[PDB]
């Protein structure tokens, strides 16, 4: 019961996936490595069935293929994102440029179009080049700036006269905390045995992530912008934060829950300065920017990209990231769930949570324009059923009704969301899961690589046709 | 403390592999489906992981390299087996001939003598075309015969002018027990919830093997043999049984255990006719031979191939059932104290001395001509989660194989003609019902990618071989 | 006046080239970096002409004609070098065997035997991979040790059923000094304004090249030696060092600066330890051998090969450093006359009985059993704006071989076992923090273009070779 008439007009209906969970061909066309190869190769205890994403779901040889697929479900935009050390296999420039790599996402770009289908570009989802995380700490230096500042450009000049959306950053709390506070993501720091401080290093790297993006914005916009005609944004995660029980001190947890894991963010690229929470409780561990800075952050994007997945009760706590917002989380009220646990046990299904994170970014961050750049549900991956049992997802596609309901609930109450994009396209590699689940609407046989449509693919086909 | 010096000149250090577990391409080539396609596809729950034989590792595509690999490693002879359905489609020839098969096995055969690695093959390991499976129940039907005689005489046309060692079946007991009594394997017939009948079928099964293997080995003799100075075989599999005491009543076991696994296909080879624990057992379940037929089986192969992985000790047993048909209870604890040390699965024990013990046994028994360690190996857990650098050196299989080879030397030191010993298998491949839970190989493969990598016992085998 | 009959009739004549030096591809083939791509990238300052070896002179996609111009000079041999990135373009082996790098060694080792060519092949010549050096520092860590044998296993495994020469180390020496005190070659570390510590770090990294070097050699003599029949040395550079004066100063002196530039290598090697005066004035910064590898490092080679230039007279000398640690000033004159007419650069100085010398010091006190001069030749200045027709005309270089030749021959009919001699280099190539402002080629390379042509040098050389 929602149609594709209760959406404006101009509303983009997509999907996506990310360089290092489908390309494969790791070591293939002169690709340098990244820190995901590094830390899937060399400590595969990390993931969950020890597997990596050295072919992933060979998507880097089957782009044609896919692009097929991508038409055949009505695709309206495709996001992917471009491995950095595809294109510049040590990171710097000096360490060159190269060919066989542009080659690719030319060759990628152009046969989308062909298709009908817009391509939306990411610059970077968590495949730091490895040189860089090796030469100086990655984004623990300064010196991630410039280098992510020249690949930018790069990327802008080479492939900017085609693409009209440009990302910078996906989930860079994702990042910084798996990667600095859990140990969990690469480069696998913070945790119990692992190499950091998850206290002082998730601070540093968020810190360096906003300067880079603001750089790549800026980039941007005064020297592409105009020619180009597109737009870059940053594309942030959050869960929604229920308070628990409606007492003044589970509203404040609500307040600094949302703080710690998007005003993070969204804070300096408003005002030019982070949440009064984090300030006031993380003090001297919390960096400061320059007023040059502070200034120049204020506004500086051009969308807000938004990925929820679901939400969470919040309550107060009875040195780390992890610990630094006084909150305690649970999916539960009075041993009621907050909505149907999925395969995991993280993903709880909360249509209405989407509805009122995006109201909240609205009133608390105005900002412009919104995306929802990423929705979507986990799905066991079940060895031992039939493709023909696997296809039907009947359970994937109430799923994306009921978050398109919350959607368009929101357009209807005045938050200018442009779009959604499902996530992902294909089954693909899960990170530290491996390949123990599932998300995409497209099915693939994790060692054949064959590709078969799901029933939400279909779904999905008759929904954009509308 | 085993050297190349204690074997014979002639003796053959070689490795092999077999189609279904090692080439892919399942559906390229225009190979026709078979019975553990049909199995791992339709039932991926009787797989440990749901695997299946698809890509295998992707050997029909990668052959080259792994010729390169035989003899980086100094194989004098690679056994490898064809796909029934990959020559023949629809196993019958009617069907057609596929011509891509024939060029892959031509292009195979080559490449080997290319690299001066010897050539030997088997007509069936288990994958047998669906096709015929489907229009008579395959080896459930006397029809069987006539088609793997013409398959038989097509490769020995085809191919038989630069082989010279031909194996019929591959493990027909294996083929017959865990296809048609557990329903473990393809075609998954016998077993609780299973379509066959476990006190039945097993006989039929291997009855018509014997019938076929038979047809085959005429067909070379009279036919090829002269002309291309090969000879041809079968391969059978047997564990060690050792009595646990030294009672009566388990000595009359063990005989009774190497009856039903072993004398199963020795015995009508040697005097036409079944053991007689098993005739007076099985009664009318076991089908009689013709006069004709019984006479024709007598000394019916050029060789036999023997596979060995492990020995158990046996003892007097306290549904109608193969399994039970011998009144034999096996274990392998004595007094809480195993056989020898207990591998990966559970079931594979390492008894070294088993060998030597089943190949006097095999001599004195059926006083066979010529014999073969056609498969000597050990399984090792594929541990995913540890890196290569460390699952590269399996010190303990190449102390398997030292200890297994000794006792070969000393079974042909003691007068029983072995000429030759087999690694199996050469490469990691796909597992049959444990899919890709474990590892064979002294090639490392990987596999998702098919990248190949020896092993430190490759690199024993190839000092060895050449010393 | 020397000619081919004056040397035993199995001596080795060749000539070598380096991977870094001359394959270019750089980041073709999926080849990982060095820390010689790094270093010329990342520093281009710090070489002459702000050169890099990005595309060197082309050899890897070049060596079909290369081949066919060694076999016009008539090379016995040709020595050359394995860019380790290049096969593993992680170092380790976790991050994975490349294949592309892997089939053009292959066929660079085909194509050289076809020819009549034998391979002999050097694992360690400079470019260590970039991802070992960020890791662990490179040569700094004893993680080295592991990796380096992985490594070696790897090329012996895959390589060695065809080759019967190999190297494991080029000039630790220039590598250890230029590279940690200097601060002249990657990794850039200890001179002024660089980041090491030249005290410290030059012996920290030869003691790991010692350790690597000694399981990479009982790697191949444990495992692979007997089946591929071939031998591993390592590769030592000395100047020959003269006294200055008569007075027992400077034959102390001299026994310092040979005790410091080889003895560092070549007494670990003879008694596991290292020279006397080494110990005795480095002290605490020299570590310490293990009771073990001592012991296994007495005589754990199969040859020492012998790298030689030039040589200096040698005085009692007048920031701690590896350089002023030997307390021995070094100069080429004598009372305003040089050593030997100075060549281009202002530091090679042609002295052929310095290599007579040297060879014999190196039999009296390392009593080394098999040698060979495995790099010898000339600079000379790469002069822009004059023609091919007058660049070609080496008469010096020729002149220089000669000499030298026959200092070889003075030493072999005085005892020391010489057992061959190789010209460096083959062609004109990349050299090193010189970028291309020199050749030493016996084959002219235009820098740019990559045209190769004949040198007279290389004419005298095939007529010498085929006397």
């Amino acid at each position: 019961v929602v149609h594709r008439r209760d959406f404006p007009q101009d509303f983009i209906f997509g999907a996506g996936g990310s360089a290092y969970q489908c390309e494969g061909a790791y070591n293939e066309g002169n690709r340098g490595p990244s820190i995901w190869d590094t830390f899937t190769q060399r400590s595969p205890a990390k993931i969950s069935d020890g597997s990596n994403g050295n072919q992933a779901i060979n998507c880097y040889h089957m782009y044609k293929e896919d692009i097929k697929i991508m038409k055949q479900t009505g695709l309206e935009s495709y996001r992917f994102s471009i491995s950095w050390s595809r294109v510049l296999p040590g990171g710097r420039l000096a360490a060159g440029v190269n060919k066989d790599g542009v080659k690719f996402y030319h060759d990628f770009i152009d046969e989308l179009l062909a298709n009908g289908i817009k391509p939306s570009v990411t610059l970077f989802h968590w495949d730091l080049p490895q040189a860089l995380e090796d030469e100086y700490g990655g984004f623990l230096s300064h010196r991630i700036v410039d280098d992510f500042c020249e690949y930018a450009e790069f990327c802008f000049w080479e492939f900017g006269d085609k693409i009209k959306y440009w990302t910078t950053f996906n989930e860079p709390h994702t990042f910084a905390v798996n990667g600095y506070a859990l140990g969990e993501f690469a480069p696998g720091r913070g945790g119990k045995g692992d190499e950091g401080d998850p206290a002082i290093e998730p601070y540093v790297v968020t810190h360096n992530i906003l300067l880079a993006h603001k750089a790549a914005v800026e980039e941007y916009r005064n020297k592409f912008q105009k020619c180009q005609e597109g737009e870059i944004g940053i594309v942030l995660n959050s869960m929604w934060m229920e308070p628990l029980s409606d007492v003044q001190a589970d509203i404040d947890a609500q307040k600094r829950a949302l703080d710690f894991m998007l005003g993070w963010f969204l804070e300096p690229l408003t005002t030019g300065d982070y949440p009064k929470s984090m300030r006031e409780l993380v003090k001297g561990r919390l960096p400061k920017f320059s007023a040059d800075d502070s200034e120049k952050l204020k506004g500086c994007y051009d969308f807000i990209g938004m990925n929820y997945y679901t939400a969470t009760y919040v309550t107060n706590a009875v040195l780390s990231y992890e610990t630094d917002d006084q909150v305690t989380k649970t999916f539960e009220r009075n041993q009621k769930p907050i909505g149907h646990a999925l395969y995991g046990g993280w993903q709880h299904v909360v249509p209405w949570g989407l509805y009122k994170l995006l109201v909240y970014t609205k009133e608390t961050y105005h900002v412009p324009v919104l995306y929802v750049t990423e929705s979507g549900m986990v799905e066991e991956n079940k060895t031992k059923i039939l493709l023909s049992e696997a296809r039907r997802d009947a359970e994937r596609t109430d799923y994306h009704q009921k978050h398109l309901a919350s959607v368009r609930d929101a357009i209807d109450d005045g938050v200018n969301v442009k779009g959604y994009f499902v996530w992902s396209f294909f089954d693909n590699f899960e990170w530290n899961l491996g390949y123990i689940c599932r998300y995409g609407i497209i099915h693939v046989d994790y060692k054949s690589f064959e590709r078969y449509p799901k029933e939400s693919a279909i779904w999905y086909k008759n929904f954009i046709a509308g």
